């Protein structure tokens, strides 16, 4: 087992270029592969997650070049829906922003193809997709467990009166909503219930828009595609640095800083998690907002009880920050923490108690009452880029800390570690 040890971090000071947003990067690939034309992506996020939609998109067939850095993408666009026969397999890593749209992507026409990835693929839930998808006519067949990968994809994806679940992922309803303006019919999605993880439906959109499609949004109770569209490149596009992956920086000028300023994002971000600052201004600390960047500025940390729904991910960076918080932090509405990469909640909460918390896991909800003092652990990860990322700020305080598996930052921020160091201010 690698590991990584993180020594006390004195104060964080300083200013990030953010790597590219994993979120946008895969929807853009997707898109610019669909879209008629060349697409020149600019800042594409160079990390595990995309490098894998890359993969994928190059065994279907799509024709793209990568500038050195890897942040630079022509894509050659397929002008219409990719086609794939034969039932091959489709391996997709570990890229769930990858295997939730293509699934419903390669639904469209007549193809045969059978998406899989990694192990750990398998346990991600694609049922409330493969249903919305199947009443849309596709024909999907789970060749392992119900409700999950790898499923054999053959085609039928036509169109019509559409439901989808959006109560434990808007990445389905995301999905649908890429893939049905291709469609030969109009289609009507309708929700369910409840829709978690709203502001990724709005990533989507957005993406969608500048593609050259837009729907009607009914409340987010009801979406109306138009289908027989085509996705149209918009010549050169600048994914927006990642909202998620600046949340760790932030925090750590919140909790140690020092101001530390991120680029790449700022004040007109469609990202969510850019909402992660408010949190950390509800806190105590100082936020600044710029058109291309967002700094904290330490402030004083403050234990704050909310309902993170809308930035589930940004949200894990707020459990550790509480470490260094007065007060007990509640975060609610978090359940889907327990669907990704690993329960989060389980993690989450038996990682901050290694280094001396108390925590009550909820079953949607966790309560962190920070000690005194923390203490040394060698904190788990659970093969989970987010554990790494936000248990290293357990070194802005007194105690190391040693996170085991390091390099599992690089689903979507491989440099994590260094980029951290390059804000870490001894003086
Ligand atoms: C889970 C994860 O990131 C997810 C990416 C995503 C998107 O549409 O781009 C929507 C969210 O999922 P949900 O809350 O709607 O299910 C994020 O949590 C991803 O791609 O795995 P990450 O947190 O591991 O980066």
């Amino acid at each position: 087992m690698e590991s990584l040890t993180l020594q006390p971090i004195a104060r964080v000071d300083g200013t990030i270029n953010l790597p590219g947003s994993k979120s946008v990067s895969n929807r853009a690939l997707l898109l610019a592969a669909l879209a008629h034309g060349k697409t020149v992506l600019t800042n594409l996020l160079d990390s595990d997650d995309v490098r894998h939609m890359l993969n994928a998109l190059t065994a279907l067939g799509v024709s793209y070049t990568l500038s050195a850095d890897r942040t630079r993408c022509e894509i050659i666009g397929n002008g219409g829906p990719l086609h794939a026969e034969g039932a091959l397999e489709l391996f997709l890593g570990n890229a769930g922003t990858a295997m939730r749209p293509l699934a419903a992507a390669l639904c469209l026409g007549s193809n045969d193809i059978v998406l899989t990835g990694e192990p750990r693929m398998k346990e991600r839930p694609i049922g409330h997709l493969v249903d919305a998808l199947r009443l849309g006519g596709a024909k999907i067949t789970y060749l392992e467990q119900e409700n999950y990968p790898p499923l054999r994809l053959q085609g039928g994806f036509t169109g019509g009166n559409v439901d989808v679940d959006g109560s434990v992922s808007s990445q389905f309803l995301t999905a649908l909503l890429m893939t049905a303006p291709l469609a030969p019919e109009d289609t009507v999605i309708r929700i369910k219930g409840d829709l978690v993880s709203k502001p990724y439906i709005d990533i989507t959109l957005n993406l969608m828009k500048t593609f050259g499609v837009e729907i009607e949004n009914q409340h987010y109770q009801q979406f109306v595609v138009k289908g027989g569209q085509s996705y149209q490149s918009p010549g050169t596009y600048l994914v927006e640095g990642d909202a998620s992956s600046a949340s760790y920086f932030l925090a750590a000028a919140a909790i140690k800083g020092g101001t530390v300023k991120v680029t790449g994002i700022g004040r007109n971000s469609m990202q969510g998690d850019i909402r992660f600052a408010d949190v950390l201004e509800k806190m105590g600390a100082t936020i600044c907002w710029g058109d291309d960047y967002i700094s904290c500025t330490r402030g004083e940390l403050n234990a704050i009880d909310m309902d993170m729904n809308h930035i589930p991910d940004a949200a894990m960076t707020i459990a550790t920050a509480a470490l260094f918080a007065k007060g007990t932090t509640t975060l609610r509405n978090i359940y889907n923490w327990r669907v990704k990469e690993t329960d989060r909640l389980f993690a989450m909460a038996t990682e901050l108690r290694k280094v001396g918390a108390e925590v009550e896991e909820g079953h949607d909800y966790i309560r962190i009452t920070p000690p005194e003092k923390l203490n040394f652990a060698e904190i788990a990860t659970y093969n989970d880029h987010r554990m790494a990322m936000c248990f290293s700020l357990v070194a802005l305080s007194d105690t190391p800390v040693t996170i085991l598996d390091p390099k599992c930052t690089a689903k979507t921020f491989p440099d994590y570690f260094e980029q951290l160091a390059r804000i870490s201010q001894a003086a």
